[PDB]
């Protein structure tokens, strides 16, 4: 029951990726103006709250030094922040993908934190923001739907992916 | 009295501009939590509003798509968006130089405008953004004398340089 260095990692990456897609839902949002984006960023930002909740419990350093927009310690986020605002910039339909990009990305991290933690505390907050992202993921493709297009997944299986979206909400 | 297309090209960018030293500002205000990036950030918003008020006087396309920070049209601001946040990081000193920095390439732009235009409305914004400019330099440079430092121009000339911060305020 005491924290392992393995189990800090995982929640200092988390806390940045959950702010990965509050900022990319923000920056699109003021682009597009669709909905989606702001009810989902309001999302993200539970989300960013939950993992800082447990880096506090643990006393672990927060990564986030800079709430602002697109700042990030860990380099592959700003990496990821700048690719998917560049392809969410070209059309709704494109900034609908990124969505589902994102959430796509998060379901597979989860799962991969997840499996290397006993953890009950770090679990239960995992498996909420997983319940969290699938809602998202449905949500997004559905607009996407509503354009004529649809989702291809890209880190999470086809099998899950489809588990996610042919079933309703959590 | 018609605005003529470089008058155009000139509002187009101050637009930007103003916008670099707001996010900038925003930037490093939720690094460093000076408040003198806070405070000067809304002046910046403020300096922007009154640019936006001459695009929609004459029917100009707004450059800022998208009001996030960070974002921007021309690549120039985008560039030194990138520039200065990851210099303004380094310390509070090298935030602050930032600060001259910024208002120091703001007024040297803002003379080269200002000596393109004949015209009253356009003229009149311009020397009111001037007056906020010199003053926020003079702010930031008594910030970085707090820190027993200074600022190097690197913009406008040392002569105006001197006569900026060795004056009261507007
Ligand atoms: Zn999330
Ligand atoms: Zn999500
Ligand atoms: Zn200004
Ligand atoms: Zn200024």
């Amino acid at each position: 029951q005491p924290i392992s260095e393995e189990e800090k990692e995982g929640l200092i990456e988390m806390r940045e990726e959950e702010k990965l897609a509050r900022d990319v839902y923000l920056t699109l949002y003021n682009k597009w103006k669709l909905q989606i984006f702001k009810n989902i960023a309001e999302s993200e930002q539970t989300h960013m709250d939950a993992v800082k909740y447990l880096l506090e419990k643990y006393n672990i350093p927060d990564p986030v030094k800079n709430d602002s927009i697109g700042v990030f310690s860990n380099p592959k986020f700003e990496e990821l922040y700048k690719k998917l605002v560049e392809k969410g910039d070209k059309s709704e339909v494109d900034a609908l993908k990124v969505g589902a990009t994102i959430e796509d990305l998060d379901i597979a991290d989860l799962e991969k934190w997840i499996n290397k933690t006993d953890n009950e505390d770090i679990k239960f907050v995992y498996e909420n923001l997983m319940k969290g992202s699938r809602n998202h993921m449905r949500a997004f493709v559905r607009m996407l739907n509503n354009y004529g297009s649809n989702y291809t997944p890209q880190y999470i299986s086809k099998e899950e992916y489809e588990e996610i979206i042919s079933s309703s909400t959590e």
